[PDB]
RNA sequence: GGUUGGCGUAGGCUACAGAGAAGCCAACC
């Protein structure tokens, strides 16, 4: 498995040494194995807080600041779906990011890398004014416009002629919490994940999980159909696609694909469909 | 191709909300 093929990180993992020498806010939280060489504790919110904000300045020129009470996006992943999103669209484009975060990273990255042109919703008093925040502390107010909304949902207001390319979407994961906790496995001594899960409820949790929600959105994309000419979400739980794919030919929606998001050892899934009769649909990942 | 059971990440491996994932084994259709 490999990440995406324009991924910058692609076989070019990043050197902490080296970030720690020139980003003293960075050094301040790595650790040195026993190898003597320069690490980090993926558990530690504050230590991976500071490797992404590291990575947004030192690789794409952005400034961020980010709660430790809230998901601390990363930006390997983050990258495979704008890549993805890229292929799906054929790269003025305009998004839709349900769900944004207090990082507002889609839309900083799509902005940046692309000039794509935003709406960007939050449900989350904080997540909402740090987004707002980030977006005009790098300038990209102009392609960037964050809004918040009762419902992360596509049936908003803020929508009634502009034909957006595309929307993108991480979905709550869990529908409770034993699932949010991690804990429903075969085994109890499965070993515990190497990373930390600081989001909000918002963020994390929704009524039936990623895949009722993920169920809403279709709905939702039932009634725009053309408004939007691609509609995706991530997945985190690979059961989830089978049985969305099966909603959206009940549904009877006549364009429909998927990918993997591939880094480190957390693989994600994407889902994406369209009501168009002239777009390409890229091909899924091969058996 | 599929279904069911078993195994599977403790970071002396740089993560990716660990998805029991990537995989591996057996058996049955």
């Amino acid at each position: 498995k490999s990440m995406h093929a324009r991924n910058r990180y692609k076989d070019k993992p990043p050197d902490f040494a080296y970030l720690a020498s020139k980003y003293p806010d960075f050094k301040q939280h790595v650790q040195i194995n026993l190898n003597g060489r320069v690490s980090l504790n993926f558990k530690d919110p504050e230590a991976v807080r500071a490797l992404t904000c590291t990575l947004l300045r030192e690789d794409f020129g952005l400034s961020i600041d980010i709660p430790l009470e809230r998901l601390i996006p990363t930006v390997p992943l983050r990258l495979n779906y704008i890549h993805w999103v890229e292929d799906l669209i054929g790269h003025l484009r305009r998004g839709i990011d349900i769900g944004t975060g207090a990082s507002c990273i889609y839309p900083l990255l799509g902005a940046t890398l692309n000039g794509w042109y935003f709406l960007a919703t939050e449900v989350d008093d904080m997540c909402f004014n740090y987004a707002k925040k980030n977006v005009e502390q790098n300038n990209l107010s102009d392609l960037i416009k964050v809004v918040k909304v009762p419902q992360k949902t596509l049936l908003m207001d803020a929508l009634s002629e502009i034909i957006y390319d595309f929307c993108m979407c991480n979905p709550p994961f869990f529908a409770n919490q034993l699932e949010a906790k991690g804990v429903n496995s075969r085994n109890p001594r499965r070993p515990p994940p190497s990373s930390v899960n600081t989001g909000g409820i918002t963020e994390i949790m929704a009524e039936g999980g990623e895949l009722e929600f993920v169920k809403r959105i279709i709905h939702d994309s039932l009634q725009l159909k053309k408004r939007l000419r691609w509609y995706s979400c991530m997945l985190g739980k690979k059961c989830s696609l089978a049985p969305l794919k099966e909603e959206l030919r009940i549904q009877g929606v006549p364009k429909v694909t998927y990918t993997e998001f591939c880094q480190g050892r957390t693989m994600r899934w994407a889902l994406a469909w369209s009501f168009y009769d002239d777009v390409t649909v890229p091909s899924p990942p091969s058996k």
